[PDB]
């Protein structure tokens, strides 16, 4: 019983040099082109896509395109759209039924910032949303290329 | 008798830890590396002569991508495809022409030869590249081409 | 002994993450960081101005390269050899002419100015910059410089 004792305090030890290890890492990682908020990170590839690839490339590697939730999510991914100068495409699209953006599960939106006048469907084929550096939210033709930011 | 609370409370702390952890290493692949089993692949994003290529990876701990199965091929064909710039492996038949071997000396286990290849084109090309669609060729250890290490 | 098996587990788990999280460290600090001691340098990629550099640092939770000994320094030397582009340290003489502080106020433990430096050069260079040979030289805090922070 004795034995079992030194072993809980050695992995103590253990742990904690992880847990401070990793803490600093965190850092590290997200420089330059990464941003925390709450439980969600946002990663930039630092390119452009059209939204098919930038879909795909998210997808692919275990995450999704960006999705802000509240003023907070958004407020973090603005950053990296002003770090980097460029617009970035979020997830939602009304694909399905034009005038209803929807997540890629399909659920309705929990949170939006249109710019004044938007989503206006210009020429009759904007499906896609993109993010201007001040923050606020335009529907875009998909066909456009603009900067990949995955969500994890 | 109660070590029991602190065996739980640890075990609650490592398992956070984990689940931190496997969120961050997503990230840190995105969009420059591939996982593939227990090895990654990570490309350096630019372009270097062999030599260059195979000590930037020795000094970071690593050695050029060894593909040493089809899945493992796979992976390092996807970071090539994204970059869409041939990258250079780690096998050479510097030692013994026409014998390719791993940078231990160790001869392959696995190989993805384009048609005609491998050639000794031009007398002179003891480096490996892989393509875009995954297949190997022979290449002057001089020419410049994609750094990816594996780790 | 029913905690004997979970303490077993545990150990289990604390090994395999010891082990990935070391692979961990090697990926994310190619080709862009260098480890020294208990201190970590990351390089952006691109530079900037001195003021614009500086917030990227402190936003990302760290600060500009502040090398306090050779061994610091040479590990420095590394990322700015590797791209080829000198980089803005932290510390400047905007307070008092002639007299180089860190970001806390305090003055400097280490220095490695390059012959004839600081020079104060057409009276308007208050930043250090690290050349590619590791030596330090007085410049004007709006050159754009490459971007390197410490965590
Ligand atoms: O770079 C862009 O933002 C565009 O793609 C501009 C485009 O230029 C054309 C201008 O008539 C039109 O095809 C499009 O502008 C419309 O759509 C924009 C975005 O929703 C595209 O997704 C709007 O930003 C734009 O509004 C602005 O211009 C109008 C008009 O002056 C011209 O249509 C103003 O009423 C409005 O206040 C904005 O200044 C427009 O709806
Ligand atoms: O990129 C630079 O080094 C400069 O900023 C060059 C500038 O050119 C002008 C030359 O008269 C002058 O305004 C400045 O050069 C002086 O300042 C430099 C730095 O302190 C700027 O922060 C020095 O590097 C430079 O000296 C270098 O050149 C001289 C010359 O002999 C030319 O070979 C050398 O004596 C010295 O070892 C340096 O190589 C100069 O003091
Ligand atoms: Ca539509
Ligand atoms: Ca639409
Ligand atoms: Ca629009
Ligand atoms: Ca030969
Ligand atoms: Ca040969
Ligand atoms: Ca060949
Ligand atoms: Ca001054
Ligand atoms: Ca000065
Ligand atoms: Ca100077």
């Amino acid at each position: 019983v004795a034995s079992l004792r030194q072993q809980v305090e050695a992995l103590q030890g253990q742990v904690q040099h992880l847990q401070a290890a990793f803490s600093q890492y965190k850092k590290v990682e997200l420089f330059p082109n990464g941003q925390s908020v709450g439980e969600k990170i946002f990663k930039t590839a630092g390119f452009v896509k059209p939204f098919t690839e930038a879909q795909l490339l998210c997808t692919q590697a275990g995450g999704q395109l960006a999705s802000p939730r509240s003023a907070a999510e958004n407020a973090a991914l603005q950053q990296l759209v002003v770090a980097k100068n460029e617009a970035a495409f979020l997830s939602m699209t009304d694909s399905k039924t034009e005038g209803k953006f929807t997540y890629p599960t399909g659920e309705s939106l929990v949170y939006s910032n249109w710019a004044p006048g938007e989503p206006n469907d210009d020429g009759g084929s904007e499906d896609c949303v993109e993010i201007f550096t001040n923050g606020k939210w335009n529907d875009r033709a998909c066909g456009e290329k603009r900067l990949v930011v995955c969500e994890f």
